[PDB]
């Protein structure tokens, strides 16, 4: 838990007009290209997860990359919602996306000299698919992008009706009022699966990390465990298969047979993929 003390980590206060507050970001500085490491479903407003359940501030010290934490977003798929969610009177409109590859990145060139391209974004989880979409989109921004138990084909299947029950235990947020229902245009856009011709267009750098056991991140009380451990199974198996049939030959995926969803397995993915972010994005 945590990261040695002393560390340059800075608690910055970041405007963000589209969601009309400002959003908490821990920042260690150290090189004008970052890693964005994004929080899991059940993000809190204090601390990134990052931050709470490992050393990764202390991992990335002196790496000659800077490190991004943004704290909050809990079930908000680090995506631009249509509306707020109208399950648990949210007073605003999930801007995510905006703020990560906009308002942000805004922000930290002209106040801590960090790039606005050339970056790294890491993410488990619910953050797992947002980082493969955040560069299927935005390349320039992020030629880099690491997956840890994702979810990699959110729109198929029975995955919105998972991934809605997820998001109602993880604070009451409503999977519909973010990409609307199931048939919307909006899951198939988000979906990395859907998207892997653009990462493959783009020749993205994708790490890929696929966990072992239960995800406990939900499946709701109803859900027979063993369901879920093969559905998710299946679907990575799916997305690894298909990333390869569609041309794509930049992709290091990680099965370990011992792996689980879990933050040790996670910070494990984080230290082993340093030097390959290191020569990616510096050289
Ligand atoms: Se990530 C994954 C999910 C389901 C099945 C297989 C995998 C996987 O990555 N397998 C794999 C095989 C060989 C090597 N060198 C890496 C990974």
């Amino acid at each position: 838990m945590f990261s040695r003390p002393g560390l340059p980590v800075e608690y910055l206060q970041v405007p963000s007009a589209s969601m009309g507050r400002d959003i908490k970001v821990q920042f260690q500085g150290g090189g004008p290209h970052a890693v964005y490491l994004l929080d899991g479903l059940r993000a809190q407003d204090d601390y990134n997860g990052w931050d709470i359940n490992t050393p990764a501030f202390e991992e990335y010290y002196q790496s000659g990359l800077s490190v991004i934490m943004p704290v909050g977003g809990q079930s908000s798929f680090y995506t631009d919602w249509y509306q707020p969610s109208q399950s648990n009177g949210q007073n605003y409109t999930y801007k995510w996306e905006t703020f990560l590859t906009r308002e942000m990145p805004a922000w930290l060139q002209a106040n801590k000299g960090v790039s606005p391209t050339g970056n790294a974004a890491v993410g488990l989880s619910m953050s797992g698919g947002s980082a493969l979409i955040l560069a299927a989109y935005y390349p320039q921004q992020f030629p880099y992008a690491a997956s840890l138990s994702g979810f990699l084909n959110p729109s198929e299947g029975w995955w919105p009706t998972l991934i809605g029950l997820a998001m109602n235990d993880s604070g009451g947020y409503n999977a519909n009022s973010m990409w609307g229902p199931s048939s919307d245009p909006a899951w198939k856009r988000n979906d990395p699966m859907v998207q892997i011709p653009r990462l493959v267009a783009n020749n993205t750098r994708i790490w890929v990390y696929c966990g072992n056991g239960t995800p406990s991140d939900l499946g709701g009380d109803n859900i027979p465990a063993k369901f879920l451990e093969g559905l998710t199974l299946r679907t990575n198996q799916t997305f690894r298969d298909t990333y390869a049939a569609d041309g794509g030959r930049n992709g290091v995926f990680n099965f370990p047979p011992n792996g689980t969803h879990s933050w040790p397995y996670w910070n494990e993915q984080l230290v082993a993929m340093k030097a390959d972010i290191q020569h990616v994005l510096n050289g």
